[PDB]
């Protein structure tokens, strides 16, 4: 039937998975070379299956990315009659448009690779910008942490009713209107032009800066200040993909948030043990339930607009 | 090397404007529609080893301009020539260009791939309404800017420029807006229709110029006009790169209150003139003569991206 | 199981279709800009599933294949398990060779498009030339009215034993000759050199202009003069595509046919109001089971020589 | 720039006439067959950023031949030549150009595959069986026509041409001969196989010249030639672009009632001729190598079809 | 479900195959021009179905091979939803390497050709270098002999515990190394330098000379003279493929082998007539074998380390 | 015509050096890693038109020099240069190009499809692992040898060349080291590990000279050397074209018998010979930089593989 196999050694997203699938993730055995050269060979057969691949949430993206395309490539020439890439959190993302520069469009080079690797269909989570999904000529599902985060608002903030969702920048407003929209607040934006503008109102209200993903915090925690000197009460982040590298943990240990809330789309153990703002939804289930009803046929549509 | 430059259908203003100042004549090309619209096109000369443009029409008509155009790049493609590029001032069906949680097509991706396989070799065009569509293939793209244009346009002709509002129609237009708000050293200002239009920013006792990359119907500008004249906008300009212009059309842009309506002539607008005496178009046919020019040549078009 | 969808507004041969197969059409949701740039947005889900779309006979050509294509890539991109394109009337079919010009083979560009659009299987009926099954590289089902015209001639020609079959020009042989053998009557070939020529045995016989398809008829309606002018009893003719457009109809209204039968690849209510000559024979059937064959694994070879 | 001419196998007959043409030596290939006729080829010099010519060989055995191109068109292709042309006089498997209702392979867009893959990037062919086969490409084919050269040969040859009549040996050829009779401006008829011979058209007292594209056993145009003598032709030539002429091969011919049966050179007739003094060939090469010299120049080799 | 055809005229090792599976071959309708031109039609529908085409041993490599690559393009074209390419001796295997030469890399053509005929998975068997696999982006099962190989020495050489494995060449090691590792003996090596040297004990020991394929065996008859030379017992040779082309027959009847034993991958029948050296090993269970485990998602890894 | 040659990584040595050698500076790059080593590129001039070679850094992380070489590759592609080189000394994952008996991927078919997704049209290298690996792309690879400058310093630096041993550490280089030895006109020998170390060829009061493509660990080769001096060797050098040197890396040199250890700078070797006084490096340099020079002027870089 169906087959799950994880990246690497970050087995925790796809072990939470596989668990709520009622399966054992596939045995798959692994040497790396000092280069970090990737070795793998997949420890059992995966003729005439459905192979889903979960990404590693390693943290050296080029290591993570490679052994992904590497096990793809082993699944397809071992007659794999398919092969799903699970990536929850995808690579290079942010490197979607050349904006003026001799920029690679790295994300479209990112969809390449997948594609000649062998992958038939890629199910992620918040794609930067949803044009990503243009970058392939497969099926793509890009699911969505919206309700998921509509749900942690209306369960974690009492004065949701009368909050006011803020965007960090110019390009995220389409995302936070659509969620001010759906609990019926107001929104705001931020922009950094080295100075950040306001507009919207979030004059005693809760502010809840929303966005995809946070990865050093530089601007969401400068955003908070500026909402803060504004009038708002207090003010939340709420990230879908929670990168936190650099000084990101400190930023946000120094910051004036009530709470950091992000998915488990990137593992976040170790960086709530040194960071207590931090709170963690849980998206497995979503992921889950996407890959069981795409091995069966079923609708995933459910899932935008709904928690499983 | 010499080229040669092909206009699709009888639109062949810009073609003819663009071979002008290349000190070229355009190439002879037959055309003949033969029951359903069917079309047929016959290159009338060799183009044997040559390095060939064509121009999409302006023809209005969407499906038959981008037939056209595929056809045409087909014909020079089995008739040996060269190289081919096409410059596609409005890219047709941009703004299909993601799922938007629906089971819908990504057109724009279909239209990057017709083109790809009818043969382009490289692709010329302006202000695409996702950067991310460049993504859409895997041949060189070339996105020029109105920006530059636009911002000479403002300084020139509105006054109170240095004191303006910059507003965007929509939630999706924040980045536009906020770049050319940044560069004219301005305030900006965004309106959301509800899912009633709210505006956040101010534009009180002020000069207000709403920015589009495009206007079709124009409901949606014109409505912006109104509230942002209950705002308390002082005149109200809108300011679109590609005037589609069609149905409730002109109409709605005399009945509204704009000081002005400019555009470019990326789309044809000599007929909408007549029926509107507010509408002004910006030449755009220098800067695609001079990115072919350049591009032929192996010299930076990129400087083109920020200068007129 | 599997999925019918009618290209357009056009249900008319779908809805038969789906009616023969026990069936109701997917739900489609349409919206037409003023450009008449598509929109469709499929609605329910095509997961996993085999998609039959069924091509428009909406008119307009290029509109028609673009709402193909847009289908096509919307159902492949919502992770369509297959997806097969049935085109009764293949477009720009009769653009399939240079002959001496520097043309589009435009019927190849028509193969490519639908082939990048994601299109896996290609069910058609009597392409213009069969050489175009090789412009594509999947499975093209290439079915023949052939079956539907010999018992539609043997019941309603009473001498049909001793009846000429004539081809209209010289590139139409082989159909007619292969009909005349099947009857066991004698075959004749028009030629336009501009004045027609006959050979081949037509005096006091019944004579049967077969052809492909019959477009703006000056063709045709030449060819029935000739052929009583050389002394057939009377004539008919006998096209597998009826467009008909231009002056068709009023060159057919005063032609001396005794009738003119089409199928119904192409709508023909309209036209047969203002056209009493015109005949329908529905085809629908062989069509219907064409895909009942093809989703079955069953053979289709059957409907070469046999009506269902 | 400077090309280089190769030849396949040691047909070199076509090969260095055309090479002569040019003012070229052919290009060193190193040639071995190693046991079950396993082809092997080495280049015996550097083609490394030059612009390759292929002449397909005259090795009669089909496979062989083919496989030969194919292996000097990889050679070349992996050695950096910077463009390769096949020249293939003959196009093989141009008969199997469709499925005619069987479960039949169509092998010459197998082969049209083949060579694209091969890394072929333009092919020079003359008398395609079928024009459409140019579409099985998606590169560039230049399709030669014998047709100016047989007129002329015809003019030059047949006292009575000016009232002769053109047959053609099949139902299939109609629009072959009537090209050719309408330039000559005389009568055309045709034969078909009942499936006896009939014919239609008149040939009473007049000389008949069968013109095909291709014969083989020629037991269709030996047939065609006595129904021609039967119905009472004056004399009958056959005019083959093509002459493959195996098997009963020549037996035939001289046992058959032609005047003269005149082919051209693309495939070699040397051999062929000793054991027939009927036989005629017309030289092409000149055809292909101008083809040739025009191709690398940019100049229009359209010119061409019409003329010698 | 299943459906087996065979390549050509040798039906020898595929019927041996499909009486294995419990089924009888698929019927093929086969014609052959003069110039060995190959004509096929599919003698049943294969709509539907997974289809397994077993390449002759005919002889003739080139016409062996175009003739599958044909019977694969009309399976695909023919709706067969899967080929897979049987070919127990991979043609143009040999030539996988440029080696300081303008060569062509033909078993990436072959590789190539067999992937745009449209084949979907290969089965072979001891691809003379295993990169081979690499050739293509499907997936490509190598089955070994080794298993089989070792199992005949055991049986027919009493001495096998106290032999050793020679390598006729420098190439050969590894696979010589891994058997005398196996059977846990000694291995040695020749290399043509023209003369061969040896390196490895052979002294008072059988030598078994284990290569994957014999042509002309040139190579392996002066092998067992130096092997003798230098103190060998006797001498055996065992290789996987047995062309025997050339005077392959007349230097094993002259050559000082105890026995020459070779698989069935090439038919052998004729050969041993004229050979009594010759002893053969039926591989069709394993082949057998591999097309049942494959068709049911089984696992093929077995057939690596044990015989069927 | 003018050519553009930029560097991987800040590794510019061999890039640098490369530069020299041509009389260019290496174009400007701009190169910063985001969080997760996510890899920024962006290059500093114009591309457009130029044929550029980009040369693979050293910058050890495997991972990371190959996504940055992608990344490179695919900026200067959608750049509009219009050819880009990749020069790749040491090609990652070369020792992953079969699957030998294991559900293992054929990583360096990946990585060669990688690099021809990313839009390279011509690769340079230095001793393929295994020269079938040119066979995993379409497009013209040029392998470069070490082997004349290791014969030089072989014959320059070693008296008792003349009568020395060739000694390949492992069965699979057997080819590598008969190649050399039949040159210096020397004997050979070979080790194998069984599956302790065994020796066969003779190497008593002779110097052993260890040749391998690459060393990583040198676990391998540096037990091949005891066992060589347990064998009775003289002196044994180890001669590998590739020096990884990880890990264990130069502390078993050190402690191994070695009188010298030679590589190539295809990988930096700077700080390696800090710790290892018995290192040497042949600079490979003017080889790449000759390959790249002839490669843009159309000369026979051929002559290159047997000189230096
Ligand atoms: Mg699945
Ligand atoms: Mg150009
Ligand atoms: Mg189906
Ligand atoms: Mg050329
Ligand atoms: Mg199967
Ligand atoms: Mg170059």
């Amino acid at each position: 039937n169906i087959k799950i196999f994880s990246g690497s050694s970050h087995q925790d997203l796809s072990q939470k998975i596989a668990d709520r699938l009622g399966l054992e993730l596939g045995k798959v055995v692994t040497k790396k070379f000092s280069n970090q050269e990737t070795c793998v060979e997949i420890g059992e057969s995966v003729r005439g299956e459905h192979v889903y691949i979960v990404q590693s949430g390693c943290g050296e993206i080029n290591d993570n990315l490679m052994e992904l395309l590497i096990m793809i490539n082993a699944c397809k020439i071992a007659s794999a009659s398919r092969v799903t890439a699970v990536i929850p959190c995808f690579p290079y993302a942010r490197q979607d448009k050349k904006d003026k520069s001799r920029a690679p469009i790295s994300a479209k080079l990112v969809a390449n690779m997948l594609s000649v690797a062998g992958a038939d269909h890629i199910i992620t989570m918040d794609l930067h910008a949803s044009q990503i999904q243009g970058f392939f000529d497969i099926p793509v599902d890009n699911l969505y942490a919206e309700p998921a985060v509509l749900k942690w608002i209306r369960e974690n903030i009492s004065e949701w009713r009368n909050c006011t969702i803020v965007s960090p920048d110019a390009g995220g407003a389409k995302r936070v209107t659509s969620i001010a929209d759906r609990l019926n607040v107001d929104f705001a934006l931020i922009h950094k032009e080295d100075r950040m503008v306001l507009v919207g109102d979030v004059k005693d209200r809760v502010a809840i800066l929303v966005d995809d993903m946070a990865d050093t915090c530089g601007t969401i925690c400068h955003a908070a200040d500026k909402l803060l000197s504004a009038g708002a009460t207090r003010v939340y982040a709420i990230l879908t993909h929670g990168i936190f590298s650099g000084p990101a943990i400190s930023r946000i240990n120094n910051a004036c948030f009530e709470a950091v809330v992000v998915t488990n789309t990137i593992p976040q153990e170790d960086k709530m043990k040194h960071c207590s703002k931090i709170q963690v939804i849980d998206i497995s289930m979503i992921l889950a339930e996407a890959i069981r009803r795409t091995h069966n046929g079923e609708s995933v549509s459910y899932l935008f607009s709904h928690v499983p």
